[PDB]
């Protein structure tokens, strides 16, 4: 485990083995490593005994039932998020505490998660989608649960923050999860693609980000990314994150036939097709955020890209085309 | 004959015959009614708009409904109760009847901006979304500091559907309600003053490009056009005190300033920044009136009026009268 703990820092993290090895503990085992690499348990004074504490509860609160939204998908887009704060386009941009919130926010993205989708909830009138009037129904519960379980028995690991670092904390966490919503993602690409054509650098060509807003919305690009990253990592990780999603789609789609309704795209067992939404997932949705990454970070992320490329021409090789 | 049985009725029907008109002695209604106000109003506005006969409503759930919905504003809340759902309700009933908006709205619409007006404060507890915010509490907890107060008081106003013999919508169709629905969330997150200057800023950009016929009456072209004077109609209701007849507004202010004190009281208690306007020991009451219609109030219906000229030109008038009130009482 210690072994492949050193690739922590390395994109392609093999994180299934993590988790096997850790008794199905990849994000306890895998921010803890990340705290004391980045030294934050000293830098705001934060007891192991409360981080470990905090981490096990949080964990606990993702679903074992849930094939994709776990606690390794968690693991996963705190481990992404860490590996891309530290791209070179973007040394010492970051404060601590800004680190701390896209790192945080990652681990909680989506806690308690049900594995069935906002329009599931809203079509089916759920208590959720009544509490937050269909409005990043799960977004803003994974907020809420996430900063609620920090008031659990020595489980505030920001209890040695300061007041103002507390509530800048909380603003920028809930920012940046907030966006994580699929609803928001053609605003934040739209927004980003004109960050980038703008964009300002140092000499040694570092991003200048001169205001919140600028900052704030790298972060949540930054998370997105990580989010929507499994088609980017080696194709044994990716084959297996798609395994995953498909059975929890079927399972929301069983749930849909069962209550008589229309079977959500990509949810019908009967007529799915992997490659063929894999594909259209990576063409429409995740190159076109990656390639914009990529743009801003020139040439950060070109190996990234690069893997995205090859896999995209993977999934494609075996369905017929003219 | 009134949804709530009263005593006496003759007294409380002649009151209501102004159901229709601006300045509605609101606070009548409810001593006549045992402080049913906004039972007995939503009950003479549905029955006077055939809201049961085109959307099938029994008569007995809305009463039922209404009962319960008016069971969760707050007794003890000075400002944010009963009566001031009951005001803001007949005022949007009112505004919803201005000969410039005449035939621009469909049933649903005016179901929708009429029903959101009813829940738009209920469970309220009497301190504001930053006080919440401040105080670590549950709700903000909830809603991650964003629209606390508004987003509780949707979540409850559609949850109390859900009680027996409650739902007014049962026999809306599976489209209908979720048109009112997302209608209904649309209009009461408006009131959250977090979006006033960015909401005011719009409406200024839609008179500038209004499109009437020929006899003034609005041409909305969609639904955005439509929910953006539907979102603004119930804002000015909610901040339509100081453009009702004095008598009425001199109450609404002695209501507002009681609700506020008791929240700068919790504040001085537990040893936080007293909120602006909230510390009776240091209060301009008068002047504070003053400066919420110079920068709020007129501000906004100055716009309002703009849209429908000239069908709101006494309700300015009204206004700037009422600000000379306050200004001639400062001490
Ligand atoms: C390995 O496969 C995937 C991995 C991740 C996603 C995916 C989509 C959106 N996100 C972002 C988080 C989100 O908001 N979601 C989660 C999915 O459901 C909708 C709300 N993530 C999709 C994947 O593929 C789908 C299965 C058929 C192709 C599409
Ligand atoms: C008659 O007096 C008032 C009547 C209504 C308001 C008022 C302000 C904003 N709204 C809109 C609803 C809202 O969002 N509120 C409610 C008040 O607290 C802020 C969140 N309503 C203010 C009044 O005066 C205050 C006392 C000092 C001057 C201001
Ligand atoms: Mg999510
Ligand atoms: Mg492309
Ligand atoms: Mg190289
Ligand atoms: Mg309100
Ligand atoms: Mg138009
Ligand atoms: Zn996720
Ligand atoms: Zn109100």
């Amino acid at each position: 485990l210690a072994k492949e703990l050193e690739d922590v820092n390395k994109w392609g993290l093999h994180v299934f083995r993590i988790a096997e090895l850790s008794g199905n503990r990849p994000l306890t085992v895998i921010m803890h490593t990340i705290f004391q690499e980045r030294d934050l348990l000293k830098t705001f004074k934060i007891p192991v005994d409360t981080l470990i504490t905090y981490l096990m509860t949080l964990e606990d609160h993702y679903h074992a039932d849930v094939a994709y939204h776990n606690n390794i998908h968690a693991a996963d887009v705190v481990q992404s998020t860490h590996v891309l704060l530290s791209t070179p386009a973007l040394e010492a941009v970051f404060t601590d505490l800004e680190i701390l919130a896209a790192i945080f926010a990652s681990a909680i993205h989506d806690v308690d998660h049900p594995g069935v989708s906002n329009q599931f909830l809203i079509n089916t009138n759920s208590e959720l989608a009544l509490m937050y009037n269909d409005s990043s129904v799960l977004e803003n519960h994974h907020l809420a649960v996430g900063f609620k379980l920090l008031q659990e028995e020595n489980c505030d690991i920001f209890q040695n923050l300061t007041k103002k670092q507390r509530q800048s904390l909380r603003k920028m966490v809930i920012d940046i999860v907030l966006a994580t919503d699929m609803s928001k993602h053609m605003n934040l690409l739209a927004d980003l693609k004109t960050m980038v054509e703008t964009k300002k650098v140092t000499s040694s060509g570092v991003l200048l980000l001169d205001n919140y807003s600028d900052r704030i919305q790298v972060l949540q690009n930054m998370v997105h990314c990580a989010d929507l990253s499994n088609p980017t990592k080696p194709l044994q990780l990716y084959r297996q994150w798609t395994d995953r999603i498909m059975e929890e789609f079927f399972r929301q789609g069983d749930r849909e036939r069962e209550r008589g309704m229309e079977i959500s795209p990509m949810c019908d067992k009967h007529n799915a097709s992997v490659e063929k939404s894999q594909v259209g997932f990576i063409d429409y949705i995740v190159h076109p955020l990656w390639e914009t990454w990529a743009d801003l970070v020139h040439p950060d992320a070109q190996d990234i890209l690069d893997t995205l490329e090859d896999n995209r021409e993977w999934y494609q090789s075996t369905i017929p085309q003219a």
